[PDB]
């Protein structure tokens, strides 16, 4: 499930906001993932470590 | 057990809470699952990392 | 050690309280577990994540 | 390492606390332990998930 | 992605920020790591895990 | 690269800090460790989980 969600987020380039365990809430673009990590572009590119993530969130609607 | 609980409140798509490891509870109708996330709907869909889920809880009792 | 604890809840049903990482107090009865979760009945059955639980304890002595 | 530090507590039912990663405090005596819970005895015996542990603590010194 | 990434902030020892999983920032510039630890360099090296890491955070773009 | 790190800061026997992942800091000298524990000795031993901790930090620098 991870892959395609995480692709169509990735290739539509829409903005998300990634929800950390500690309740912190990221925002950016999704530039790339793997298994461990997703890097998160706003200003910069900034890795997450999934194992760290909660919740991923698109800003609209994304099929 | 995971299965066959998850399956349920899809099939019925019953409303759920969901939990998380920080203590915030997200809301929403279960989408689909596998053994790392699951996608849970309400305005738009959003993948849950089940590391970081505490606790899955129906509105109302389902078989 | 687990499945013989958890067992002896199970059949006697006991009132448990099931602590969480995050420090929250879940309690019930303890309906059935594998090595994943936990399904602990009060109103409805939820399901607990083992992973998020830090403790299990019986509300009064169980053998 | 654990399995020695451990049994010494055990052996010599020292009071000692044991630390969640919460920040939470639990007192008692060492009954038993695998390599997944350990069973902490005050008034009652509870299982504790090591996953949801930070650090035991001897009440004093123990070799 | 890790590997790449972590490279090249340590080659450019350009300063960062590495979050943790509580939301605690530490700063400094990436000397080492391996798929477990990283060492952060300021004062002092210190060792960070990665398991209690959420997030890697150039101060600046890094190709 | 946590074996070399941990055995100079127990060979010098040179004061740390050892943060956990809930903020919490713990102060001692490093007594031994293997894949999944510290002893952290200050008055008593302790015993600390390395999958609790974010990081350990010397009191100086430490070759």
């Amino acid at each position: 499930l991870q892959d395609p969600f995480l692709n169509a987020l990735r290739r539509e380039r829409v903005p998300v906001s990634i929800y950390l365990v500690n309740g912190i809430k990221l925002q950016g673009q999704i530039e790339s993932f793997d298994q461990f990590v997703i890097l998160l572009k706003n200003t910069v590119s900034q890795m997450v470590y999934k194992h760290a993530i909660s919740t991923v969130v698109p800003s609209r609607p994304v099929s």
